[PDB]
């Protein structure tokens, strides 16, 4: 539906939207705006990051009260409304992956933005395996492992320990291996690792920069503390 | 495309909705056991108003947004948009003045249904008329207007100064008239007129209605205390 809309008005709409708190309406006007076949700008690709996460962030906190509702139970309403709230998020899942694999990843070539993309393919997975249950989990937790580890060899290579990117990449695989991959020990050394390597790169930093990359080593903070 | 499912499936689903905070697919689903046919119970009536105030309220909330927007530039996006959210919050209004003209208010004859379904009109009418401009805004401001006065015509025989929706029905037709119809003096004489009514009514009351009554009488005495 967004063909006929310019890129940059789909942009426009997008900061609209995130000021005016309506996700949906901003992570549509992204897939637009990434629909039309140019690689995204640093700002573009937050904008993106940011409309899909609120759109899942919502479904999935409905996910989890509906789920909790159904397991206390255990006629078919519960389960129906679980599962279409849980088709609802798988769909939004797909609709990230399906961006990402056309054509994103293949045309990013800079390291800030391919581990950007392999991040998010990361993190979309894992929100499909918070939901999957069985064999098919497996070849779901197989494939956020797969994109975390990409990005972060990626990561380890071409940015420092203080990258925001960086940082935050290896928050959430430490998140994977903690909630998913029942991993908790690795999820601690990697939290603590990374949190250790930035600690002592501080120095080369601005303030600006320092500020940056000190939000999310305290996120890595936070979960250590909730782990340990 | 509620049609398919069970009246009580659908009440279930509603309340199961608000405990996700999912209020467009509670709004959808009690849409659904309306047109049924049957009439609402007070139970019922609640989730419908529930719902409905919730979806309508985010898209004031954005309207507000974008119209700030808008009026601190006074290319065509931000109209576009402002524009966009407009006709989708007016398409709520009418779906619920819908529900109500077909055919609940008809078939409501004891006071507690038919005062709560005609303050349903007055608020989306007044809804409708924040967004209008012009002439088209005066037939609107004037259904809110007549859409209210009924109800209060109603509450005033029929129900005991302190009942909560002939306090809500008040403080909301203050509203009215403080925020659309321009009459800030009939808004304090309303508001202070309906709390004196209610607190000499207080001493009739049980401990749980006495809550119920004086968390509303609270409100007018905010608004009394925001307008002098
Ligand atoms: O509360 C959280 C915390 O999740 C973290 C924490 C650190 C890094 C990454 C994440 P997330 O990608 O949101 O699972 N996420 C969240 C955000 C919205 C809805 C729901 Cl149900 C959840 Cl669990
Ligand atoms: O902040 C309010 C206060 O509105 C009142 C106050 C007392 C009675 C009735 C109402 P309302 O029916 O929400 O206009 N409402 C509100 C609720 C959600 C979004 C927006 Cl923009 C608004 Cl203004
Ligand atoms: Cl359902
Ligand atoms: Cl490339
Ligand atoms: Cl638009
Ligand atoms: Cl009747
Ligand atoms: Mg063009
Ligand atoms: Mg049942
Ligand atoms: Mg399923
Ligand atoms: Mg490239
Ligand atoms: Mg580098
Ligand atoms: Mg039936
Ligand atoms: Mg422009
Ligand atoms: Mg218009
Ligand atoms: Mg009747
Ligand atoms: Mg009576």
């Amino acid at each position: 539906a967004m063909g006929s809309m310019e890129r940059a008005s789909l942009i426009q709409k997008a900061k609209l939207a995130e000021q005016a708190e309506r996700y949906e309406d901003m992570a549509a006007f992204m897939k637009g705006a990434v629909e039309k076949g140019e690689e995204l700008s640093c700002e573009e690709r937050n904008l993106l990051s940011v409309a899909y996460k609120n759109v899942v962030g919502g479904q999935r906190a409905a996910w989890r009260v509906l789920s909790s509702i159904e397991q206390k139970s255990n006629g078919p309403e519960v389960r129906e409304y679980r599962e279409k709230v849980e088709t609802e998020l798988q769909g939004v899942c797909d609709t990230v992956l399906g961006l990402l694999d056309s054509h994103l990843i293949k045309e990013a070539g800079d390291a800030e933005s391919r581990v950007f993309y392999l991040k998010m393919k990361g993190d979309y997975y894992r929100y499909l395996a918070e939901v999957a249950t069985g064999d098919d989990k497996k070849r779901i937790i197989d494939s956020a492992r797969s994109a975390y580890q990409e990005a972060m060899d990626i990561s380890k290579k071409e940015m420092p320990p203080t990258n925001p990117i960086r940082l935050g990449l290896a928050l959430n695989f430490s998140v994977f291996h903690y909630e998913i991959a029942n991993s908790p020990e690795e999820a601690i050394s990697l939290a603590k690792t990374t949190f250790d390597e930035a600690m002592a790169d501080l120095h080369t930093l601005s303030e600006d920069s320092y500020k940056d990359s000190t939000l999310i080593m305290q996120l890595l903070r936070d979960n250590l503390t909730l782990w340990t």
